[PDB]
Order: structure tokens, then sequence, then C-alpha cells
């Protein structure tokens, strides 16, 4: 619908919510940002696995 | 395909973040049921069309 993104962006917030360290706020974080930018859904999902990440261990 | 409960463990999330009558909180435990159980996606956005649904007028 809102372009060809629209089969992309549901994988990306699949990809959100398979980050079991982000915060469901920080996924609606995401799933927000995917709203603002379905082009650059992987970009904030991105930063989400980043996130994801940044709230993993090391 | 293998990635198919991601899809839809984004889409229920979207479909649910979508939904007109959820707040905040309802679509947010829908995402937190949706990380808990991606492949319960489908029903927390079931969930959430209850929710919404009863949250929505008749």
């Amino acid at each position: 619908v809102d372009n060809k993104f629209n089969k992309e962006r549901v994988i990306a917030i699949g990809e959100i919510m398979r980050l079991p360290n982000l915060n469901s706020l920080q996924v609606v974080a995401f799933i927000n940002s995917l709203r603002d930018d379905p082009s650059q859904s992987a970009n904030l999902l991105a930063e989400a696995k980043k996130l994801n990440d940044a709230q993993a261990p090391k």
C-alpha cells in the first residue's frame, strides 16, 4: 500500500519483534519509524537490531 | 517460508499497531506478547482486534 516495502516493512517489524533485547516501547519506536519511513524500515530496524545489540550481552 | 512467523510477527504487530481503538498499552502488550510468543502473533492480533472491537463502536 505505502510502497513495495509493505512486504519488506512487515519483515522489519517482525525483526524488531524478534529482538528479545529491545524494549516493547523501543520496538514501537522502530515500528513507528517504519510508519515514518517504510523505505528505511530496514534502517531503523537496523537501529533496532543495533539497539538489541546495544542491550545484548558482551 | 521459514521466516513466515517473523513476517507475521511483524505484521500482526503492525495490524495491532494500526488498530483504530487500542491504547498505547494494549498495542504495546500485544507487541510484548508477540515478542514473548511470535507464533501467537496472530492470536495477539486477534486479541487486538477483539480489544479494538471492544473499544470500537457498534
